[PDB]
Formats: C-alpha cells, structure tokens, sequence
C-alpha cells in the first residue's frame, strides 16, 4: 500500500493524457511492490488506435512488454476505473496479486468481485479525480462509452 | 454448429501461419452466426510483436476492429486452444455467446467452466491438427509456452 498514492497518481496522469488525446479517460500502471519501480503505464487506446482490446489495463500490460511470469507475482496493477471482465481476466492470467482501483461508481463489472474469489486483493480508493473525468466522458459521449464496454 | 467446420478451419490456418512466423501456434476467428461471414481472424503475436496481450483470441478481436456491442451478440469465437482467463474475460465482456474450442488437452484454464457459469456455450471439437501443433510447441519450447500463460 506504500506505493498506492504513486500508482494512482500515474494512472490518473495516463487517464488525463488519454482524455486530451480524444479517448476514453482510463489509465493504469504496473508497479513492483518491493521498490516502487514502474514496469509500465498506459491508457485506453480505443479511439487513438481504433482498438477493440486496448483498454487502459491491457494497454498498460502491453507497454510493460514481454515478461517472465514470475515478474508479475509481486506487482500491483493500478487502474483509474474498476476492471471490466476482460481486464479482470488479464490480471488473473498473469497472477498480478493486487489491483488498486480509482473508482467503481461510474462503472463496475462482476470482475471486481471475481478477482477476490480468485484470491487477488482489490482496493477501491474512491478517487474523485478519476470519478470526475469518467463522469464527464460518459455524459458527453455515452455512445462511445457503451461501445468500450461492449454494450 | 453450421459454421463450425468453416470457423475452426480458418482458426487452424491462422495457428499454422503463426507457427511459420516463429510464434505460439494458436489461432482464431470471429464469425457472424446468421450468415457465416468472417468478422476477423488472427493468431498469437507474442513473438511477432513482443506482445504480452495479443493471444490468439485477443489478436482476432483486435483484427475485427471497433464494433458496436450488438454485433458481438450473435457471433461465435473460434479458438484453436481452450481460452486462458484473459481471453475468457474478453469473450464475457463483449457478450460473444458461443466459443468453439479446437482442443483443451494441451491446456485448459478455469475459464472454460467460467464461460458456462456466465451463460456462454462452449463446444470442444477435439481437433487433432490443433493438438498436434500445440503439443509440438510445448515440447520444443517449454519456456516460451510458460511465458505465454504467465507461469
Ligand atoms: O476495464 C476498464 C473498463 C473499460 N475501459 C477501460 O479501458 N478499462
Ligand atoms: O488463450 C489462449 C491461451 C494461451 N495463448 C493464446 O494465444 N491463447
Ligand atoms: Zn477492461
Ligand atoms: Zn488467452
């Protein structure tokens, strides 16, 4: 938990950057729990790259590059928004032990609790900066948001 | 199952192509159940693109491009190998109702059963061509395989 302010700050920075670029304002970063080093950071690239899979968490993992499985085992994935079922699956597959979530007010899937069933620790920070930026996007571009969650 | 021969054949062609390129031999395709049209096809791009997220199923969905959510609701995703937790999550997130699996002998995750608990139909075809090519990859390159599944 000692790196949680740092990780959510970086994830929010990515969400804000993505917002400026015209995309969905969701950002993340993967941090090594031991030394606080940032293995990678990213944001949703649906609009930036016409991508159906680069959600913020997925873009973050893609940006960390190829890694041996053991590296993920003592990391925390920070995401400004509670993970959808796909991102939840990614956290589970790599065995990232902790997921720190900015907010789960604008969105939540069954994945937040499935992570816990599968043994991961989930922390919801209830970060207002994250809530404000996602709420704005949802209010202004609802159709774009529904597409991002496959609705 | 009208389009199942068609879809698994395309998925296998993709798996064979990835094998030739030096990557993990897992392929897939997404088909519209109404007319049999192919929305997209792909294969694992871990080696080809140094990607931690492009498993065959994810690369297939990326290749279909941005789509309105309703499109996925009457499709079938063909994958030559039973889906990991991440690819399982993608299927659930987009609401793809049906997943046809080449084989689940060389690998099977908790996702095959999770898909069913979440209401999706899973059909395992037990295709010998898929089993053969994946058994070969695991035998020759065990370390690369463990990396592709976060172990
Ligand atoms: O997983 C979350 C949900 C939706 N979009 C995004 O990028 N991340
Ligand atoms: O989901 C499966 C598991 C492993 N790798 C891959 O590309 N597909
Ligand atoms: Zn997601
Ligand atoms: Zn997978």
């Amino acid at each position: 938990s000692k790196w949680d302010q740092k990780g959510m700050d970086i994830a929010y920075e990515e969400a804000a950057l993505g917002y400026k670029e015209g995309g969905v304002p969701i950002g993340g970063c993967l941090i090594n729990n031991k030394d606080g080093s940032v293995l990678g950071r990213g944001h949703n690239m649906r609009f930036q790259k016409g991508s159906a899979t680069l959600h913020g968490e997925i873009s973050t993992l893609e940006n960390c590059g190829r890694l041996e499985g053991k590296v993920y085992k003592d990391t925390t994935l920070y995401t400004t928004l509670s993970p959808c079922d796909m991102c939840t699956g990614a956290i589970i597959m790599y065995g990232i032990p902790r997921c720190v979530v900015g907010e789960n007010v604008n969105f939540k899937s069954k994945g937040e609790k499935y992570l816990q069933t599968r043994g991961h620790e989930v922390v919801v920070v209830d970060d207002e900066r994250c809530k404000k930026i996602m709420k704005q996007f949802i209010d202004e571009r609802p159709q774009d948001w529904f597409e991002d969650i496959g609705e």
